[PDB]
């Protein structure tokens, strides 16, 4: 009774804009409904995060991994990009769905 | 008298289901039987370990990988991915054959 | 009213002629002008540098890159490869916009 | 009076005999005669090596890479792997020419 969230290390990045400066990085992420019901995503987001347990925010996400809900056997896939302002985002190492949105 | 392994590391990933999670480290691995009498690989496994010992669960292999015996020459190839709860397995630097399985 | 800088993170190399050896760190860069003015860049470089505020010379550019201008909207695009003599650009994980050249 | 050598860090991967294992750093290596004279290889041979000093075994090399001299203006291109029992090489950053072979 729970999304199944795969994951894979995709590229490692940044962003600047004045002083404003940025680390990203890439996730190709698939989102798939093993169970037997519908279940709803529409109060639950993507956090990616080290075993430690520090979690970086979503910059940009592809619009195909934000659908409201995902019906039995469905699946959703796009890229995901966390962000630190530091270089802490490059440890990141799980994708997970959180429903604390 | 023993089977090579080739092994090259691949991508790093992760799965979570509920709060259930892990991390995943890919090899393309190709076996060959460089000998000259046929192998038996019906007990034996691959395993996936860093320079220190310690060593991770295969979580998916490619049934190639699988082949009970290896005749002299022949060779099989694919990938195996093996897993830790942590980030523990990043560090996996060694696939090799166990006879403990 | 300043110019955005894109950077991906791409191969690790070295350079050595007699024993004199450099390491290098490559990017894909894009510099974007989001604003509603002409943006010039004649007294800009840029810089690749660590989290820690550690910088590192840029060792080759593409051409498009050093346009001494960008107009509203405008984009250019290419590789720059940064250097250090040791493998402290390894760790460099933000490309930016000086303006002291 | 000394040639060139570019190199582009690549596969890492590890090879396994029985409980005989070692771990593989490959580079992409390219030589080049950037003087006017021709410059002998004969006696010299390929060495990675960590920006600390410490140096790897040359694996396996392409036939290429071993031209016994490279004319004014020539280059020779292939790729070279270098080794570890342990996971030493990884640190491997640099590919350079000795003369101590």
């Amino acid at each position: 009774d729970a999304v199944m969230v795969f994951a894979r290390q995709g590229d490692k990045g940044s962003v600047s804009v004045g002083d404003k400066h940025f680390r990203t990085q890439a996730f190709k992420v698939r989102l798939v409904n093993a169970a037997k019901s519908e279940i709803s995503l529409k109060n639950s987001c993507l956090v990616a995060q080290s075993a430690a347990g520090q979690s970086f925010r979503l910059d940009t996400v592809d619009e195909e991994l934000t659908a409201d809900t995902l019906k039995p056997g469905a699946s959703v896939e796009g890229d995901a990009i966390f962000a630190s302002e530091d270089d802490a985002v490059y440890g990141a190492s799980l994708v997970r769905l959180s429903d604390r949105c």
